[PDB]
């Protein structure tokens, strides 16, 4: 009656049965020794730089226990609820007998928040030198109070590397930090065992690793603030953006999403109003449209007319040699720090074809505007002529971010006081010895053929993936990616949980821009990154 | 010195070591005494109903050898490249004991494609009765010409059940019809080894397996002709497009790219020329701006002025009741079949507000334009009021696709007489019982606030990936993606090497659009695609 | 029964952790004798040996890493191959 | 110091081994002579 999980009467492949003589010939092709190959070799995990500046009592490496330290296990942990056992983490220092500088290695028990202090060495520490020949192992054990862990547990053993004698090398410089890198590799260990099989469905599928946060080329790259391509990297000890600045918690202070689509709004007038309070038709925050930008006007101004710029404060000029041939530029215009959206400008029963628009945030007072930066449903602003005579219009509209007006300016996203934030502005400063950056992105200007330089905190493709995918990182680490200009030089970039990019060099300069990108691993936040220039 | 994949001087856990006395306790809690459980317990794969209406010679079950017959193996194949050996396929059945009917089973060799006819029984076959009690096994051998297989090998051994002698319910009338079922399970066997471990994140040389052409959710979907979101599918016997239709050879006959950016051009108008001929500035083909649309004017016309509609001689609509209540919307307008193009329109001296544009592919004739459904460097056409005064302007420009003006027309793309190829119009009719489909997109309009429909051959992301990522698809085959609405109504889409989608039913109807898309596998275009509707 | 020169490279300073210095699928082309004989056959089977020599007699720090990728893959210019 | 014409450190096939059960398989399908067939 009963039949078990294997029972069932056999008849076999009727025309022929499986011949082991065959399957051996497959093993005769390969060098197939045994399954579970991952229990018999090592795997790359990350690689940590160690410059001159890393004074002792300062950590390089820090990883808890678990299967995620070896992706072959990470692929199998989806099939088993639980695990148990040890893990071996190899180490190997670059600089082949050239350098000095011991380096510690500690296993800590579970339930701690380690500290960059020498008191961590008031504890059994193993040391090894930068003149190491054979790489080093450090079998981590599994110390625990329960019989078997789960995949969600964190209160586990954890390894740390910390500095014990600062290095020595006369072959480096203050700017670049080519040299020491501390490769780390892993292996499951003998006693390692998964436990408690599960059927797929469930296959929870969390543990997403940073590997697609940037493409592997430039031509795909675009700033989150503006649609045009990248051409340069810019440093600034501070950094700030809110429109699309996403973090690994998959959230922001940003009213917008990471899609350069147009902006639909239903403006309304009474008699002859050019300007009005644009209103949402699509949104994620109530009142504010999606894709709506962030830069206030500089000043109070009454938008009422056409372009006008004057050199010398004594002239008016409409040509290139007069533009460059200029003491200064003045911009005697009434819609100065504004934008250039497209404005399909529809309505019921309204000929006199669409015209161009001009938009910012600002507080409107009965014929004019003034800069406010705390955007609400009232602060929206437009200056398109929808042909309104003596009657409400009900002008539906669509708008796509397309340019600027504020000639005389020379950058955007540099005056934080003019940046539109809802209530809070995300922001950082230098860390470790690393500093923030922006991504430069040229932009249109309107009446004049020239362009102007934007600052951007995030590639869009970076900000898109964070909107969706639950990537993993601690609070005090990066998701390092590499950069290689086409002169052969290179530098690294880090990405904090917040999303602000970070870098380790002091300067960049010009470079062969047709460049690439790749993923090295994870790196503790509070360390100078690596680099090599020219 | 010269270190191997495992070489490394050990030091051990410094405070502890892996205490194998411990890990047994985990094995004591659970039944974990053995790895690779899937080699010793069966697994559901599918189930079948068998009823009196299903006559003799019918084929119920038909599955080929492979790893996919046990999803554990489907999960582990991602690590590896190859596979060899057999599979077991349990059959279990419970009939009343009063029933009869005998049911066959045949392993067939490779290279064949079975047929629902008794000539398949002119071949060694094993029978069993619906009175059968103990389940049955039918080990499927691997009968191959090579030492092993890859994962992209369909030319394998396979199995079939077929109704040798029909089912009998003596008590039943011939009108009413009952039927038992058949449950199938599998198990990897004994000689079933994978081979040739893959280093991630490799890129298999022939190409990867297409499982990211369609994003799962809907909100990520937009068409390859206009940026607006999908809302519904559209069947046609014939399909055709060139603008962004990228095949699995990562090429096309188009000119554009999978980015909906603006379109910089220049234009050299003299006297009062509202129109001109815009020239290329950024492209992939010389003399064609990237992202340029593909649709001609329907007929010759004179671009002169503002909108015009009618209600058949001549009561113009200026509201919704007339429009939605009208019979025909004949559109007496003089700039009919053009897009709307947000129109920055810069130059030296044009201190104006950058009036809005209209474009198409067509030959100018000294004041007007003639349709021509082939693009060159000349067909590019404009109408945007560059504010000219016989003071030759030479304006730079940049545009944006927003809507359309050919009111009353059918949805765009259903008229190859109009569509803008260069020399080749990519195209398919149907293949087998599976029919093509466009993807629908609502697009905007200029005067009347309503919106018209668009046809799209591909989602954008389906086209972006094929610009880049070389895949496998034998041209006789499909990439089968499965759709599920909010309710549960599903149907399978097929995708060809060329790129044109296909489906296996004559209609869809309405469905909760927050739908998703999942991967299934490869299937042969000679077979119909499934569908459960309503 | 001896070794034959094939080529030479420049592992200069401006190359980093993940570049490739050498990548050749298997075949006679790894030895300019055998290539002269592949014109006389349509087949081959068996291993080939290789030898390296770095010119840093005792000076140049820095090491390399080698992989034997299998047939079907097409390796990439990242670290992931070192898993 | 010196490295001779055939002097090196054999680590060998890292994942596998240049077997011998296999090469003779290629032989038996195609047949052989004493390292030459134009004689
Ligand atoms: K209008
Ligand atoms: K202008």
């Amino acid at each position: 009656s009963i039949t078990a999980p294997e029972q069932g009467t056999p008849v076999g492949g009727v025309i022929a049965e499986p011949s082991a003589q065959m399957s051996a010939a497959a093993d005769m092709a390969t060098g197939k020794s045994v399954d579970s190959e991952w229990e018999a070799f090592f795997s790359f995990h990350t690689s940590v730089n160690w410059s001159t500046s890393e004074t002792q009592g300062k950590i390089l490496f820090k990883q808890s226990l678990g299967p995620l330290l070896n992706p072959y296990l990470e692929h199998l942990a989806k099939l088993y609820v639980a695990w148990s056992g040890s893990i071996d983490v190899r180490f190997s220092i670059s600089g082949s007998g050239v350098f000095g500088g011991k380096l510690a290695a500690i296993v800590v028990p579970p339930g701690v928040d380690p500290v960059q202090s020498t008191s961590m060495l008031q504890y059994p520490h193993v040391l090894f030198d930068a003149r190491q020949v054979e790489p080093v192992i450090f079998s981590i054990p599994d110390l625990r109070s329960t019989l078997y862990h789960l995949m969600s547990d964190t209160d586990t053993t954890s390894l740390v590397i910390m500095v014990y004698n600062d290095l020595i090398n006369p072959y480096a410089n203050d700017s670049n930090s080519s040299g020491c890198i501390v490769t780390v590799e892993t292996k499951p260990g003998a006693d390692f065992k998964f436990h408690l099989l599960k059927p797929p469905g469930s296959m929870l599928t969390h543990g997403s690793v940073p590997s697609d946060l940037i493409p592997k080329s430039s031509s795909l790259w675009i700033g989150n603030r503006h649609w045009t391509d990248i051409t340069d990297f810019v440093i600034r000890p501070f950094v700030f953006q809110a429109n699309r600045h996403f973090d690994f918690n998959q959230e922001t202070a940003g009213w917008s999403t990471p899609r350069y689509r147009p902006i639909t709004i239903t403006i309304s007038e009474k008699n002859g109003a050019k300007l009005g309070i644009g209103v949402a038709t699509d949104y994620i925050v109530p009142g504010i449209p999606d894709g709506w930008p962030d830069t206030t006007i500089p000043e109070k101004l009454t938008p009422a007319g056409d372009y006008a710029i004057t050199n010398k404060s004594g002239n008016d000029i409409t040509t290139a040699a007069g533009y460059d041939g200029a003491d200064v530029i003045v911009n005697n215009t009434n819609f100065k720090g504004m934008y250039i959206c497209g404005s399909l400008q529809r309505a019921w029963g309204d000929k006199k074809i669409s015209n161009t628009a001009f938009i910012t945030t600002a507080t409107k007072v009965d014929n004019a505007i003034e800069p406010s930066n705390v955007i609400d449903m009232t602060k929206i602003a437009v200056y398109q002529d929808t042909h309104v005579g003596k009657e409400v219009q009900t002008s539906d509209d669509t708008l796509s971010l397309l340019g600027y007006t504020g000639i005389g300016e020379q950058a955007i996203g540099s005056d934080r006081d003019r940046v539109v934030r809802i209530s809070v502005l995300p922001e950082t400063g230098a860390r470790g010895g690393n500093h923030p950056i922006f991504y430069k992105n040229s932009i249109k200007l309107g009446y004049v053929i020239r362009s102007i330089d934007v600052f951007n905190s995030q590639i869009l493709h970076t900000s898109r993936q964070l909107s969706l995918n639950h990537y993993l990182l601690p609070p005090d680490s990066f998701a390092v990616y590499r950069i290689i200009d086409s002169n052969g030089s290179w530098f690294d970039i880090g990405i904090d949980s917040d999303g602000f990019s970070f870098v380790g060099v002091s300067s960049i300069g010009k470079l062969e821009f047709p460049l690439t990108a790749s993923y090295m691993g994870i790196q503790l936040a509070k360390i100078r990154l690596a680099s090599n220039i020219r």
